[PDB]
């Protein structure tokens, strides 16, 4: 640990818990530096009532401790890549940042931009704390950019709103100005809705070359070298902005301080203060953009190895750099356009199948696939390629026009809709309406979801505005968060604004909108034809009437089932 960089944050924590602070010599940390400890102190009813057949489906109910996740997934370490691998990583990262910044200029994001963003802070004492920490950063110090780690048995790293603002201020431009958008990056998909991703995969399937590869703990494999290469963006910044960004990179990214809970004696709990120089601090403002960046660099490197630009001699030391520069200048852009990269999620269409066994740089970089030396298996059919937890299928409207829709196992969709965050009928009903409308826009092709969504919408007052979050994904554009008629919204998304729908004829009725074939719907978890589901569908109007009774029969409801 670099005590000159992390000491101030450790001292601040100790000062807030001076009387309970202690050093636990029997702490369980092996690859994280340990500094000390101190003493430390649901179901959406509306959706559950309307999804009785899924009460007995573990795939659904299972979706509804921290130390275990830490020891197994976060408390690990791997060797440094060799010198040549590190030179290649730096050269490709420098080239990529220059390409991304050719038609964009870095900028400081404003206090006002952050305020308008949170309405999806009003106290001036918060901004006084924010200004104070900023002043420490400009002097070369950090007092409060500390993570609170929350394990889900993956690891979620939380930081106070002030630290997130300082990060947004210095690096938010990457998101706000769409540096990782497809137009700017070739391989990125930032800003695209789930409704567009299938068309990207289909376009890639037509590029001549090998099979489509979609090889998947990414955040734990980000090295200190990846972090340094990500930091090369500061070279494109003007002095003032650069000072703010270098401080975020130093304290939030490269010299992290984390608070983690641990069980103690006789039902009590302790908080541990630990530190780590590498790995990604999951859930930060630009985590997604930086993961996309580094994943693009990794895929370009894998393509250079596959194409025999990089030889086995180059892992140890890269003697000549000209071959790499010539490949990047000649082919870099063509290779980026053969990718779809969304953070840690990637699909690649290489020029041939040598990519499958191009594993020497990949493994030396510590970017191990989810056997280490077994060649990757590519996909011949783009409709089966996994991307962002979905696969994408071509269906046809009643009039014959094709559409490409997103799909995933239905248990995941229903399981997520049954989760309600925080301990009222108003809030649960408005959140159920958000899920139902999301399903009408994107998963209309699933029989059980079209019916369940219509039952939910028929059970919630028509004038109640959808609220809450139905997804964390950047590909969730929230078009369903509205009281506008969902057939109108469906037409806007799938016909009007869909650049892959040549004929702009509107669709006038839901019956013209297809379902998957029965075989595919069943493969992806449909309970169609299963007796408890048949009973649920036959009884659905009575179930809707029961929910209307609970919410209030005085409210105005619409029958979306009729
Ligand atoms: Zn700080
Ligand atoms: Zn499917």
């Amino acid at each position: 640990p670099n005590m000159k960089i992390i000491g101030n944050r450790i001292e601040r924590i100790r000062s807030e818990h001076a009387e309970t602070w202690f050093f636990d010599e029997n702490h369980p940390y092996r690859t994280w530096a340990y500094h000390g400890s101190y003493e430390a102190p649901l179901i959406n009813g509306v959706v559950r009532l309307l999804s009785k057949p899924w009460d007995v489906v573990t795939g659904v109910t299972g979706i509804a401790g921290q130390q275990r996740v830490f020891k197994e997934k976060v408390d690990t370490r791997v060797p440094d890549p060799q010198e040549g691998t590190r030179q290649v990583m730096s050269m490709v990262s420098s080239w990529l940042w220059k390409e991304l910044g050719k038609h964009k200029r870095p900028r400081v994001c404003t206090k006002e931009e952050f305020i308008n963003k949170v309405r999806s802070v009003n106290d001036p004492r918060f901004w006084a704390l924010v200004d104070k920490e900023r002043e420490h950063h400009l002097r070369g110090e950090c007092q409060s950019c500390v993570y609170n780690m929350m394990g889900k048995r993956r690891a979620i790293w939380y930081m106070w709103l002030g630290a997130r603002f300082l990060e947004f201020e210095a690096l938010g431009f990457l998101n706000e100005d769409h540096w990782m958008g497809r137009e700017n990056s070739g391989g990125g998909v930032e800003g695209l809705g789930l409704q567009r991703l299938g068309y990207v995969l289909e376009e890639m399937s037509r590029i001549p070359g090998g099979r489509m590869y979609a090889d998947d703990g990414w955040d734990t494999r980000i090295s200190r070298f990846d972090l340094e290469n990500e930091a090369l963006i500061t070279n494109q910044m003007e002095k003032g902005h650069r000072a703010l960004a270098l401080a975020i990179i130093k304290y939030t990214y490269q010299n992290k301080v984390v608070k983690v809970l641990r069980p103690a004696e006789k039902g009590k709990t302790v908080m541990d203060i630990i530190s780590r120089q590498d790995q990604r601090g999951s859930g930060q403002v630009v985590t997604y953009a930086l993961n996309t960046f580094t994943n693009l660099v990794v895929q370009l490197i894998r393509n250079m190895e596959a194409e025999e630009v990089l030889e086995m001699q180059d892992l140890w030391l890269l003697r000549r750099s000209e071959k790499v520069t010539n490949w990047l200048q000649s082919n870099g852009w063509d290779r980026l356009k053969r990718m779809a990269v969304s953070g840690d999620d990637c699909v690649v269409k290489p020029i041939d199948d040598r990519f499958a066994h191009a594993l020497r740089f990949l493994n030396d970089m510590g970017k191990v696939r989810k056997q280490e030396w077994k060649p990757s298996t590519g996909w011949d059919n783009w409709e089966e390629v996994p991307f962002c937890s979905h696969h994408f299928n071509k269906l046809h409207l009643k009039d014959g026009r094709s559409i490409v829709v997103p799909c995933r196992h239905q248990d995941e969709l229903i399981g997520r809709a049954r989760v309600s965050p925080g301990a009222s009928i108003r809030e649960t009903a408005c959140l159920a309406k958000s899920y139902a409308q999301m399903w009408q826009l994107l998963y209309f092709h699933r029989r059980d979801l079209r019916l369940m969504a219509n039952a939910i919408c028929s059970s919630v007052p028509v004038d109640w505005v959808p609220t809450g979050r139905t997804t964390w994904s950047i590909h969730g554009k929230g078009e369903w968060m509205t009281t506008e008629d969902m057939l109108v919204v469906w037409n806007r998304v799938w016909i009007e604004e869909n650049d892959h729908m040549e004929d702009k004829t509107p669709v006038t009725k839901w019956t013209d909108i297809p379902y998957l074939g029965k075989r595919e719907d069943l493969w992806c978890g449909s309970l169609i034809g299963h007796r408890p589901r048949t009973t649920w569908a036959e009884n659905i109007k009575n179930t809707v009437n029961m929910v209307r009774r609970i919410i209030g029969d005085e409210e105005k409801y619409m029958d979306y089932l009729s």
